[PDB]
């Protein structure tokens, strides 16, 4: 690809832009602010719920067959009794969980097949609540206090 | 706004924390991110010193950033050099922000770019490449 350098070079300036601002507690955009926000939370949750949290990513059997609908069925575990911010960091880190262990076990197409899920997911089911409770912006504030 | 960025953003650092790469550069990302810390919080000194060369004010271009940073290759280019590169853009940055002045962001990240491009990507292909860095300082 004729971009390959030019979008190397453009990630590898934002990524340590965005690290050294960060560490100041600015930002690269908001959207770097919500995404910083959700990878914190994710390894606070992880760190916090991990042996636990295997008896949720234990739910999902992963082979390069696995379908959407089998993925869904599994996360509606953590909406049962209500979608809140904490539910919504778990989910994240769910996804993250599964795209790891598909390389672990060389089904490196299940990413892409993650990935979407997730988006899918999020939009389909999520997606709602997240706007009538102010949007991701109102994460990052209530995460950060 | 976009879920599909917080998905893929989520993920790629998952990765990253096993070892895993998204991108191409997840690796060199990760060795120049803490080789800026090392040398950012080891050489404290010269970090400050070098940061010191270049008052920003709405008005600086390209042209002055250059020249600052020249002085910085005035013996060659080698990585420590580089490392000390990324981290004057990242404390001109913090900077900027520091003064009310976040626009400056966008016009600082533009300066690395084409400083990379026309003065340091040459010397970088000729010595291994970035995958050369992170055998050296990851
Ligand atoms: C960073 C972080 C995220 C999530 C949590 C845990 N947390 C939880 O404080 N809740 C709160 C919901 S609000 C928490 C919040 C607000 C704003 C931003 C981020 C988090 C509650 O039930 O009151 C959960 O909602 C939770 C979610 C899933 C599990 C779990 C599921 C399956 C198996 C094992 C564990 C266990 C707990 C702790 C820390
Ligand atoms: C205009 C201006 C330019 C430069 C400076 C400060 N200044 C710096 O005098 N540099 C010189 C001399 S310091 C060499 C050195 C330090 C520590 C270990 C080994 C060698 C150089 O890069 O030649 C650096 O910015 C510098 C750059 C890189 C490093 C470094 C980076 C990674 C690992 C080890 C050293 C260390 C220092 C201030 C103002």
């Amino acid at each position: 690809p004729l971009g390959s350098m030019s979008q190397s070079n453009r990630e590898l300036v934002v990524d340590f832009l965005s690290y050294k601002l960060s560490q100041k507690g600015y930002s690269w955009s908001q959207m770097a602010a919500v995404k910083q926000a959700l990878r914190e939370a994710g390894d606070e949750f992880e760190l916090r719920y991990r042996r636990a949290f295997s008896d949720l990513t234990s739910q999902l059997h992963i082979t390069p067959g696995t379908a959407y609908q089998s993925f869904e069925q599994v996360v509606n575990e953590l909406f049962r009794d209500g979608v809140n911010w904490g539910r919504i960091v778990a989910f994240f880190s769910f996804g993250g969980a599964l795209c790891v262990e598909s390389v672990d076990k060389e089904m490196q197409v299940l990413v892409s097949r993650i990935a979407a899920w997730m988006a899918t997911y999020l939009n389909d089911h999520l997606e709602p609540w997240i706007q009538e409770n102010g949007g991701w912006d109102t994460f990052v504030e209530l995460y950060g206090n």
